[PDB]
């Protein structure tokens, strides 16, 4: 029975989907019975950076949904001093959570596409995600479809018996730079992305140790394996993507010129 209003509309809650730093997100029906998903932020306590990076998703969802339909919609939102509700299309759940219920691979085309129109047209405004990952994606109209810009604040799934970041999608880049960063680091996480979507595992889920996985990634002596596979332009892409040298690495812009993308048929 509990509802939130936004402007002048009330919504009911079907059930929580997610929570993170001061947020939730809510899967509820507006009046006339239809599904949407409402992110709340309590913004009572919240120090200037993290107020300015919730107004910057905001402006930049707004931006955004303008130039391409593989990012979540915001269609309200209201925003005051004490809190956040935005209203947004309601996903049928996120990528992370799909694939780990064990892809036809046309429907890996489609959505490896997805993926790049989203990437691209974020590219396009100035953004570097940069940590993208599964989770990002949401799957919804039989599409994958974009939710966060790396920029404000990770939620996680709520489960409903009580239970952590993942680290298999993070360039070689971002690791040597602890001692900006280029569009070409999202390709590398695409790359995992679809390398799962295609071998059942991320290029270095065995390395279960936590630092040694993070030297494979940077290690140019430790070969990626791309067991060979009837589809060979889906082998070139993800043995394009995922070359360690940025430079050497493929751009979104070649990546939309790929047969794997173009060329319609397996
Ligand atoms: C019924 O919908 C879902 C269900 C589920 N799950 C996961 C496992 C069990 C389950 O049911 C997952 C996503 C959805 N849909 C959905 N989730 C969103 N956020 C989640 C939060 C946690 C991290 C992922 C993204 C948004 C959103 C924002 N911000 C704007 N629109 C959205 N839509």
């Amino acid at each position: 029975n509990e509802c939130i209003s936004v402007k002048g509309r009330i919504y009911s809650i079907l059930k929580q989907i997610g929570s993170g730093g001061s947020s939730k997100v809510f899967q509820v029906l507006n009046e006339k019975k239809q599904i949407y998903a409402i992110k709340y932020v309590n913004l009572e306590e919240a120090d200037n950076q993290t107020l300015d990076s919730y107004r910057n998703e905001i402006a930049y969802l707004n931006k955004l949904q303008q130039h391409s339909d593989k990012i979540i919609r915001l269609y309200d939102y209201e925003i005051t001093d004490q809190y956040i509700y935005m209203v947004m299309e309601c996903g049928n759940i996120d990528l992370n959570s799909w694939l780990k219920k064990k892809i036809d691979p046309w429907e890996r085309k489609s959505y490896w596409k997805n993926m790049l129109e989203a990437v691209h047209t974020i590219h396009q405004h100035g953004i570097v995600h940069s940590d993208l990952k599964p989770a990002n994606f949401l799957i919804v109209d039989g599409m994958l479809k974009l939710i966060d810009f790396g920029i404000a604040n990770q939620m996680q799934p709520d489960t409903t018996s009580v239970v952590v970041g993942t680290v298999n999608y993070m360039p070689p880049e971002a690791i040597k730079d602890m001692s900006k960063i280029s569009p070409k680091s999202d390709v590398w996480s695409l790359g995992c992305i679809l390398y799962y979507m295609t071998y059942g595992k991320t290029p270095f889920q065995q390395i279960i140790n936590q630092i040694s996985k993070l030297h494979a990634i940077i290690d140019p002596n430790h070969e990626i394996e791309f067991p060979d596979i009837p589809e060979k332009d889906l082998q070139d892409v993800l043995k394009c993507c995922l070359k360690r040298d940025p430079k050497q690495r493929i751009s979104i812009p070649e990546l939309l010129a790929h047969p794997y993308v173009q060329i319609q048929t397996l």
